[PDB]
């Protein structure tokens, strides 16, 4: 049957991360939810188990975006730059932390399309559902504000936005 | 000159962090006191990373091909070396948080030596600046911990980890 089970609970912004990766890649899953977490199951990679939802999330782009739709290849500069991004949405996730973050985000996209060359990727992904939840935004960082509207308007990440809800 | 140039602030974890790795892989480098940290690699046309994770990851992936301290990127051992690594940025970014990390780290350490099955890497490399200060809370690390502190004990005992310790002491 699904090639991943993902165990997450219901509402779990993390869970949402990796499901947007998900569908990105066209990737068939089951969703477990529980009450770490969340946690990947591949079951073409004998049952390989990984969690972190950014350690997932680069081991989904890394096996199965070989077409680089979504990432960029491993082994490159540019591989680094999408990681260090990743690791900052990590930190950030977990007020003037809020304005920060965005600060951060803003001083890089007033000057450049997305966070690494001019592709989407998942380090912009990785932000979309604690951007989601910290929401004035448009007249402070509008940068900010319409990347993140223009990533929503993808297919992939519309369809789950709707099953957000 | 110094092939790596690393700005840090002067006594920062996630500089000592870096700059473990920077040793145990023998790079030369140059430390800036001042995201941060970030790293200047000028063998490779300068290429600047920040986040000590990601900049740790640059270091391993690319000058650790003899892999003395970390697994080959690709194999499923480097996705689990890099969810330790993640585990490292967040659960340490009242203080029975620190228990609840270590607690994490004692339920795997008590079952394996280390990390990621078998050798010492960067994953477990990772931890050693936070877990000294975790370590300031009397002895509560090794009665409820013991593997944890077993663990990080012999991590310190490692040649290049121990002279950075001498340079983390006087500074």
């Amino acid at each position: 049957g699904k090639q991943f089970t993902l165990y997450t609970h219901k509402g779990g912004p993390n869970g949402w991360k990796v499901t947007i990766v998900l569908e990105e890649l066209g990737l068939t899953y089951e969703s477990i939810f529980l009450d770490r977490i969340p946690a990947l199951i591949d079951h073409k990679n004998n049952d390989y188990t990984v969690w972190e939802s950014n350690a997932i999330i680069q081991y989904l782009v890394d096996k199965y975006d070989k077409d680089r739709k979504v990432s960029v290849a491993p082994g490159t500069n540019e591989y680094y730059t999408q990681l260090q991004w990743l690791y900052f949405q990590a930190s950030g996730q977990g007020r003037n932390e809020i304005k920060r973050v965005l600060g951060v985000l803003e001083s890089v996209l007033s000057k450049q399309e997305f966070l690494v060359d001019g592709k989407a990727t998942v380090a912009d992904f990785s932000f979309l559902p604690w951007n989601e939840g910290a929401a004035q935004f448009e007249e402070e960082f509008p940068a900010t504000a319409k990347w993140h509207k223009k990533l929503l308007e993808r297919p992939a990440i519309a369809k789950v936005w709707e099953e957000r809800a």
